[PDB]
């Protein structure tokens, strides 16, 4: 019993974890095999960050520039190109700790862990979901770029996120292992927009689900909804619309509890029409969103 | 920017598990040098948990009894003594991935990750608070006896918990590394008395302070108050009382923001008396209570 925030054991991608340095910056860089991935804006300097051709900065840059260390060892570069935003320095080593991986690029509602970097080396280690705007809510200072989320399965590792900005409303954006922002996102000092975010609808259901599990059962009642009346409710209050996809996903949940989706989807409707009434749930006086069916499954039979 | 209840990266950990069966029962098990350390009842059988007579049950057991696997290697068990609440099983290897590590006895109110574990094999880490009342709240399920709970200074694992019960009401209880529980419980299954909890005022306070660091400033008001004023406020609420010892503490938090911690109080006295009348405090819609002083320092200033 209970239900937390978790994120994924972090050993696997603690032994990737490099610093990079270009000139005057230094930042995070990650150690597959014999290629060390970092954020192509180590190549900058303050006043290339406001609108920077990226391409004629890497022209002043040979492989003997770029700085690699891992824990207390040098490693030699021996190539170095541009992908999308992510610099791939080609190194003369295979990384001994390199696990099982898989580049990914995960969709929005789907959660990672992040393992929060400086100078290459690890600080901690929390739970994120990609928001539906392709931000994320993360904790990161200056020093972090670099800093990556994945998943686990079994044994391998699928790195689906590199830390790049922090964006002037304190939100985070970054990219896949390919250098693609999630998001309309660009790598310069300019002012982005960060569209409008929605409340991940099938993650909130899925926590309803963890907490009648775990005994908070307070929020049930004796109505049921569809899922086009429950829709109209979440376009009013920002939430994701239902689809038959999400109820299909929240089936092992419904199976295990004996609530009916729509039932449950009832519960979610008068939570957001009456709110709380200063009560609790899991913990929280608020309605989260960062736990997929997925996690609420996995965190409840003990998947390791 | 941004603040996350974040665990330390779990590596130094995951290397450190082991499974541990004896007879019908199986649990994890902490192998540092050449001593696997784990929760004495996986010496019980059902019958047994209800009422155990632990060293009766120990001197039915040789060193051929207890099974030792680190991933899929088996160890020699050479020794076996019970220490408290855990047994010390000696093996005739030191684990390779031992690392710098310190056995403590952590205070009520301070924090540390958990690696919840089974069958030896690590499924998540996820960040705790001890509570005044000595249990935790955590994440925990049959064959999670045995996970470990830990802080990281530089390269220094201090083990602090060993997970052992799960009591009536959820919440869980474990001990230190000597086998000592925290709080008044004991192995056995019974109906076991977990004491009124209370608030951590002090980490809800510094908690404050990484909310104004991070631009959650709503809160903050035209008033101040005194240690015994506030004091009055806090065992109505069931909060911890402020001591001048919590106040020196949070001297760093109050450096950085330049401002003074009774004024802060006030801030907290008057979200006591009156709620969040609907807004939210990093993310939360209730005061956080599970980050202390220094985990604020840490996490604002970037210690790897
Ligand atoms: C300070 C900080 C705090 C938290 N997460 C990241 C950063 N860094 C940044 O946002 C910036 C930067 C500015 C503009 C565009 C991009 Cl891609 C990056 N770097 C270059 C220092
Ligand atoms: C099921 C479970 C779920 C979560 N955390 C722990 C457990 N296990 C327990 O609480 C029990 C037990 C019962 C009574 C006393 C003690 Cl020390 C242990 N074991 C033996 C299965």
């Amino acid at each position: 019993s209970g239900f937390r925030k978790m994120a994924f054991p972090s050993g696997k991608v603690e032994g990737c974890m490099v610093q990079v340095t270009c000139g005057t910056t230094t930042l995070n860089g990650l150690w597959l095999d014999d290629v060390v991935y970092c954020p192509r804006h180590v190549i900058c300097t303050s006043e290339d960050m406001l609108n920077p051709n990226y391409e004629d900065l890497l022209i002043r840059k040979s492989n003997h520039n770029f700085l690699v260390q891992a824990g207390n060892v040098q490693l030699r570069v021996i190539g170095h190109s541009m992908q999308n935003c992510v610099l791939k320095l080609k190194v003369d080593t295979a990384n001994p700790k390199t696990p099982k991986y898989k580049f990914v690029r995960i969709q929005p509602g789907q959660t990672f862990s992040v393992l929060a970097c400086y100078n290459g080396s690890p600080s901690g280690v929390y739970q994120c979901a990609m928001r539906p705007n392709f931000t994320i809510k993360g904790s990161f200072l200056n020093g972090s770029c670099g800093s990556v989320g994945f998943n686990i399965d079994y044994d391998c590792v699928s790195f689906c996120y590199m830390h790049h900005m922090e964006l002037p409303t304190g939100v985070h954006a970054g990219t896949d292992l390919e250098g693609n922002f999630y998001g309309p996102f660009v790598d310069r000092q300019t002012a982005q927009a960060a569209g409008t975010d929605t409340t991940i609808t099938v993650n909130v259901l899925a926590w309803l689900y963890a907490a009648v599990i775990n005994g908070d059962r307070w929020f049930l009642n004796r109505f049921t909804t569809t899922l086009n009346d429950f829709n109209l409710v979440a376009m009013k209050y920002n939430y994701e619309p239902l689809t038959q996809d999400h109820v299909d996903i929240l089936g092992p949940l419904s199976a295990q509890t004996g609530i009916a989706v729509l039932d449950m989807c009832a519960s979610l409707k008068e939570l957001l029409q009456n709110g709380m009434n200063g009560r609790t749930i899991l913990g929280s006086a608020l309605l989260e969103d960062e736990f997929t069916p997925f996690d609420v499954v996995r965190q409840c039979s003990g998947v390791t």
